[PDB]
């Protein structure tokens, strides 16, 4: 074709003059979905980028998803891209569609330098903790709504706990294994630990392929990384197929399909196979895979015929019906990677899974008790509607470990200034009409030595 993008993406440097002449703007969404400073952002283009600023491009205006150019300059990690994208006026704080802001990416991957680089311009680090911990507790504890954290200015935000992220997901994901093989708490599980970062290694590799994803036209490079990773050990290809994600694991000469939603009433949730033809495992089949759409049918069928998978065994992960398993499919892929590395026993699998799940849940219980107490005045709102929709939504009166968690939300839930949280969900659950989780939160009062003064009581 003949296109400012297609310029761009060839390395090129633009006629700007003719495209203007043309009747464009520099301004303009291309044929791809982004602006030619996303476009410049997106390749790594440092000297198309200074002449689209010099021509004064909005530097702020970001694609449909509400990614600026700065966002896509600092998820490349490239260091010379932000800093000239900050010098001209780029916002350190933009948030996309969902509320996640520049910082988020880099805080989950441990990327120092850009991070301070976003300090030095004005980016505030609380906004992408909040946005993190108020995702990854909405996620763990299967909270369903919305909730408000404060933005960088102070003002209150939507967040979706039901919303899924692939990329946040699997960022989160190593983060949080990273953060479990290094308490003190699961030192008796050191001897797990070598598998564990194994499986960390192929989050990392995900990431990447999941990157590429965005990229209007892969070129030689990209397909060059991709034969080098078809050669790593391990392997992990989330695909997107009918709205939700399933996951798939490659371990040398082994196969596993995790789809732990309707499908797995037909097959169960975690499937493994022996590959039979790896040489149908190329180049094409991953672009196919992860760069192409395709449908249920290539998912379930054309790929177990295109690499022979031989059914070999299953592992009794429970199912996730209600509501969006994609969360639950990528969390059960740490698991079933043990399993297959092991190479046949879910036993030890299955009980670090559960161990790393709980012990995950009381650790973004923990941070948000912990900021509470050091936060300003709207945080400590957020935080305390957070709070308290965990002990609404996620606490059931005859577990003592939900007992505990509870214990530690009223410490909070119960002071003067807050206690209108709960006030509000005994006046929504428990005057207006008795549901069962009001009763069940009648029942959590009372198990913790506390008489709302309500008229109501509960019904064992």
């Amino acid at each position: 074709n003949a296109s400012i993008a297609n310029d761009i993406i060839s390395h090129r440097m633009p006629d700007f003059d003719a495209y203007l002449r043309a009747g464009e703007s520099l301004d303009d969404i291309d044929e791809y979905g982004f602006t030619p400073l996303i476009e410049c952002a997106i390749t790594r283009q440092i000297k198309i980028a200074e002449q689209l600023i010099a021509r004064k491009v909005d530097i702020n205006k970001p694609d449909v998803t509400g990614r600026t150019p700065l966002h896509w300059a600092v998820d490349n990690n490239d260091l010379d891209m932000t800093k000239l994208l900050l010098t001209y006026g780029a916002d350190p704080n933009a948030y996309t569609r969902n509320g996640l802001c520049v910082l988020v990416y880099p805080v989950l991957r441990g990327q120092d330098a850009i991070k301070q680089l976003l300090y030095h311009h004005g980016a505030k680090l609380d906004f992408a903790l909040d946005f993190i911990n108020a995702k990854l507790i909405g996620h763990r504890f299967e909270l369903q709504g919305d909730v408000d954290i404060v933005n960088a200015k102070g003002e209150f935000i939507e967040l979706d706990y039901e919303g899924f992220i692939l990329e946040f997901t699997v960022a989160v994901v190593k983060d949080s294994l990273r953060r479990f093989i290094s308490s003190y708490s699961t030192r008796h599980l050191r001897d797990y630990f070598p598998y564990i970062h194994n499986i960390m290694d192929a989050f990392t590799d995900a990431a990447e392929l999941l990157q590429y994803q965005h990229h209007p036209r892969l070129g030689e490079q990209h397909f060059k990384r991709i034969a080098a990773l078809l050669k790593a050990p391990m392997l992990i290809l989330p695909a997107a197929s009918r709205g939700h994600a399933l996951c798939f694991v490659r371990y040398h000469q082994w196969w596993a399909k995790i789809d732990r939603g309707e499908n797995s009433l037909q097959e169960g949730s975690v499937n493994i196979y022996r590959i039979t033809r790896p040489e149908a495992l190329t180049i094409n089949f991953i672009h196919d895979f992860l760069y192409k759409k395709q449908n249920r049918r290539y998912y379930h069928q054309m790929i177990n015929q295109q690499l022979g998978l031989l059914p070999f065994a299953q592992m009794p992960i429970s199912s996730q019906i209600s509501g969006n398993c994609s969360w639950a499919n990528v969390q059960a892929v740490v698991p079933v990677a043990y399993s297959m590395q092991e190479l046949f026993k879910p036993d030890v699998a299955l009980s670090l899974y559960d161990e790393w799940v709980e012990w995950d849940k009381d650790r973004a219980l923990d941070e948000c008790i912990q900021r509470f107490y050091l936060a300003s005045p709207e945080r400590k709102a957020s935080i305390a509607a957070i709070l308290g929709g965990i002990l609404f939504q996620a606490c059931d009166h005859a577990n003592k470990r939900h007992l505990e968690r509870a214990e530690k939300i009223l410490n909070i839930l119960i002071l003067d200034e807050y206690y209108y949280v709960l006030s509000s969900y005994l006046e929504e659950y428990c005057i207006k009409r008795l549901t069962r989780k009001g009763n069940n939160l009648l029942k959590i009062l009372d198990d913790c030595g506390i008489n709302p003064n309500i008229g109501v009581n509960p019904v064992a």
